[PDB]
């Protein structure tokens, strides 16, 4: 192989993290094709603060289409040139402004309210609940209403449909007859729905409803000369799905892992306690005092990264710490696996909120949940946000408990989540 002279072997992120500790910072892997993952800081910094490295698209075929059904195709994340890209991230960004993301407060606050109220009603510290299950119901309610003003209403046990065709999607991304209908079926699904709110958006701005702008708004005009609504599309389902999917996962994770941690949920009740008392609803100015709240979710992150990574081309020969890597090369980085090496953090295993302290020194190219550089999440202050209003809300009201016999492991599609439906029973604070 042109491979064979770089160092490699003669849950997959956990593959991968064992083999970068045996091997070093360039390890020869497969992925679906042969690719490298790169994993010295110095090599995030280089290849992903750059603009004169690209996504390798080989590598996004499995996002793009899906058994000869189109899915992200060409929308904002899947998309590897450079223009094209450059042009629609750059229209899409003012749904994403400072004063567009203080307006989704509401938003917020009143789905995050909904699923409090109907876990508080089943708080008898008995009846087994799936909090991986009802934090996706409220992360696709909240995306639907902010990102496309509809109401999914799945917090009250509608869309289940539409919720079968999402999980039908994830699990075909990562894969007879019969699984391969309930796929493609799924997928048309989903764009079909896109076919039908963009209808209405458009009747209703035909009969001159009022119109909040929002991210839809932004990626109809991103399309203003297209011959069809093929990109368009592309872009519907990359944010429906891209917008609540690993928002959900996120939430999922923290409480998963918060349930053995005692003294830290003292901790956030403590702080959320003392910040918004017994108010119903968090100022945006309130999600700036929640400093301790804001350092647990970061660590969730280092440990449970829903998005593992990303993926660019190596142009030309290039030398990677002291290893030669061939022309055309997918580089592999994955903020999973450096998260939990003890060459970049003491103790990986550990959570410890600690990390992330002011006057603790940053993590400097070891940590990227979000990505780093052009190309990372322009959903990253909306998830903060929102994940922010959940959690809050949750600590403010509930105590949780594991259902024992829940697992701690992963589960790994295109992203990571619980591998369990995270069964907890509740009891009000
Ligand atoms: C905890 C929640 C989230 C995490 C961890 C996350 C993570 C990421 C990562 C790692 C990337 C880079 C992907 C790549 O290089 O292939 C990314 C890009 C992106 N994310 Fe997110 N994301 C989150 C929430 C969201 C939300 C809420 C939205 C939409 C409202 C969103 C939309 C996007 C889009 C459109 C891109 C591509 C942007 C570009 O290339 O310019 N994400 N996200
Ligand atoms: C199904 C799905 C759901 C959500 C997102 C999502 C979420 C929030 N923001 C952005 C995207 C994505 C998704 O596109 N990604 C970026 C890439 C990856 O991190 C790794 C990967 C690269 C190539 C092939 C397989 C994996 C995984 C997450 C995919």
């Amino acid at each position: 192989s042109r491979y064979e002279h770089i160092p490699g072997p003669p849950v997959l992120q956990d593959v991968f993290l064992d083999w970068a500790k045996k091997y070093g910072p360039v390890v020869r892997v497969n992925v679906f094709k042969t690719s490298v993952i790169v994993t010295s800081p110095e090599s995030v910094k280089k290849f992903l603060m750059s603009t004169k490295y690209n996504k390798d698209s080989k590598m996004y075929r499995a996002l793009q289409t899906v058994f000869g059904e189109r899915l992200f195709g060409q929308g904002l994340v899947s998309e590897c040139n450079y223009e094209r890209w450059h042009k629609q991230r750059r229209v899409i960004d003012l749904a994403f402004s400072r004063s567009s993301l203080v307006s989704l407060m509401e938003t917020f606050n009143e789905k995050a309210e909904q699923l409090v109220e109907i876990l508080e009603a089943k708080a008898d510290g008995q009846t087994p609940v799936s909090m991986q299950d009802m934090l996706t119901y409220t992360a696709m309610d909240i995306l639907a209403k902010a990102a496309f003003g509809m109401e999914t209403s799945m917090l009250l046990g509608a869309q289940k449909p539409l919720s079968q065709a999402v999980k039908l999607m994830l699990e075909g991304i990562t894969a007879k007859r019969k699984q391969l209908r309930e796929v493609r079926e799924s997928i048309r699904f989903l764009r079909q729905v896109g076919r039908d709110w963009v209808q209405r958006r458009r009747e209703a701005l035909k009969r001159g409803e009022e119109v909040p702008a929002d991210i839809l708004t932004q990626i109809l005009k991103a399309e203003e000369g297209a011959q069809d609504d093929e990109g368009l599309l592309d872009n519907f389902v990359t944010f429906f799905i891209a917008g609540h999917e690993t928002s959900a996962n996120h939430l999922a994770f923290t409480v998963m892992e918060l349930s053995r941690q005692p003294e830290i949920v003292a901790r956030l009740q403590a702080e959320v306690d003392e910040v918004i008392g017994s108010k119903r609803y968090l100022d945006f100015e309130d999600l700036g005092r929640l400093q301790y709240l804001s350092q647990v979710l970061k660590e969730s992150l280092r440990l449970y990264p829903p998005a593992w990574g990303t993926f660019r081309l190596l142009e030309e020969e290039t030398l990677i710490d002291g290893v030669r890597v061939p022309g055309n090369t997918p580089l592999l980085f994955s903020t999973y696996v450096m998260g939990r090496m003890d060459t970049y953090f003491e103790d990986p295993l550990t959570f410890n909120p600690d990390r992330f302290g002011p006057g603790a020194p940053k993590p400097r190219f070891t940590y990227f949940p979000f990505s780093l550089g052009h190309r990372s999440c322009i959903g990253q202050q909306f998830a903060q946000m929102e994940v922010k209003v959940v959690m809050a809300k949750l600590l403010q009201r509930l105590e949780f408990r594991l259902v024992p016999g829940q697992r701690f492991g992963l589960q790994e599609q295109a992203t990571l989540k619980p591998l369990d439906p995270v069964l907890c029973t509740l009891r009000p604070r």
